[PDB]
């Protein structure tokens, strides 16, 4: 519906030119909507970006819930696939949240939540190493995204090959 | 000398309030120097931050050159110690270079150089795994710095314990 359309247009504009550099006026113009339509769904630009992040986080929560019986390697392959599909939001997450002073806490809150869930999953078969593995693997996944999605946009097969080999070495 | 004093004051101010939010006037005022003294050593604010990064990078180059005969675990322990001592510059590197549009390329150039050197070091005893290990280990080290130096400033012993256990698991 309209809320979905606003979210899509906002993700596009924030990806293209940042949160600070995009106004509600530009968003509604691009979406061919009135300001009233926007404010009916979002009370502020702040609520809007928070929802964008929240919805991608929810896909991550779903990923963990729906794949808790998979091997760590397969769960991680799925995690990378979702992040790649959501790469515009990943870009916003880094440049508009981590890089900000106001939203830095959200960036870390979401990472910590993903880390807690990943740890819980790993405690099942690697209890004494789950804490360590979560740091290593999240660090490795972030290195791959930063260099092969953010610095340069490589195609997904390349990232999957890198992830697969690194996880094989680790496990 | 004077150049060193300017560098120290600039690292402090950029750490405290960012590159964009710090002026040459504030730097020379804090250093009790004239603008002429500043311009004798730096032609611009851009040259100044570039030199700050270049000097910390040089400490990294030295680290690799001076410890090429150490075990990977010990070389990495030293790498973490230097990054921790240089944590104000690490903070500037992320928030003033990666987060910028103008200086993003420098952030990646330096990381790539560190990665190339680390890879070369690892090719000696783990040729077929050096490329993979460099991604994993740099990712892991970055995860530890981001969460335990940037998000919250933990003391060095904690970071070293985390690094030690993760490298033991990897190697
Ligand atoms: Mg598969
Ligand atoms: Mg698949
Ligand atoms: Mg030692
Ligand atoms: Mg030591």
């Amino acid at each position: 519906g309209t809320k979905e359309r606003i979210l899509e247009v906002s993700k596009e504009l924030f990806f293209e030119k940042g949160y600070q550099g995009t106004s509600v006026e530009e968003i509604v113009k691009r979406a061919n909507l009135s300001k009233g339509a926007f404010y009916f769904h979002f009370k502020s630009k702040e609520e809007l970006i928070t929802e964008i992040i929240e919805r991608t986080h929810k896909k991550i929560i779903s990923l963990f819930e729906e794949n808790k019986e998979k091997t760590p390697e397969e769960l991680l392959e799925m995690f990378l696939e979702v992040l790649y599909r959501e790469k515009k939001v990943v870009y916003i997450f880094l440049f508009d949240l981590l890089c900000s002073e106001k939203f830095r806490n959200i960036y870390f809150e979401k990472i910590e939540d993903a880390k807690r869930r990943f740890e819980k999953f790993l405690e099942k078969h690697f209890p004494s190493k789950a804490e360590i593995l979560s740091e290593i693997i999240l660090g490795f996944l972030r290195q791959l995204i930063l260099h092969y999605v953010i610095k340069e946009e490589r195609e997904l097969p390349f990232l999957k090959e890198k992830l697969r080999e690194g996880l094989k070495l680790i496990f």
